[PDB]
């Protein structure tokens, strides 16, 4: 079945609202969110709905842009590199579970190209 989703709130974390993290929410994530290919990544993989009973037997550090959005809105991160690491985990999970040429891999590839374009320059 589905595991609990990754945590998005933690009052015990040291938190910051750097200019880069504000940018990652207002510009980077909000632009990726609107991409025609973003919809598979706007929430945790629902292994039950998608009939992927093996997905969480293989992917042990799940992540998605819905989780990232909630983290950013909770000032969950200390710095932009923590947020960028979550993005990279999302893309990498897709490439691990799936194979080149799969539709979902083509979609992640598109999103990742745009992501790298947008983070090349941060405030
Ligand atoms: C494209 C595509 N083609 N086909 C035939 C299917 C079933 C999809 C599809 C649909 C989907 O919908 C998400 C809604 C349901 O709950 C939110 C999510 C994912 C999906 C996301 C992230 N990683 C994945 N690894 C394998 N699938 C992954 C997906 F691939
Ligand atoms: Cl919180
Ligand atoms: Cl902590």
């Amino acid at each position: 079945m589905n595991p609990p989703p990754p945590e998005t709130s933690n009052p015990n974390k040291p938190k910051r609202q750097t200019n880069q993290l504000q940018y990652l929410l207002r510009v980077v994530l909000k632009t990726l969110w609107k991409h025609q290919f973003a919809w598979p990544f706007q929430q945790p993989v629902d292994a039950v709905k998608l009939n992927l009973p093996d997905y969480y037997k293989i992917i042990k550090t799940p992540m998605d842009m819905g989780t990232i959005k909630k983290r950013l809105e909770n000032n969950y991160y200390w710095n932009a590199q923590e947020c960028i690491q979550d993005f990279n985990t999302m893309f990498t999970n897709c490439y691990i579970y799936n194979k080149p040429g799969d539709d979902i891999v083509l979609m992640a590839e598109a999103l990742e190209k745009l992501f790298l374009q947008k983070i090349n320059e941060l405030p």
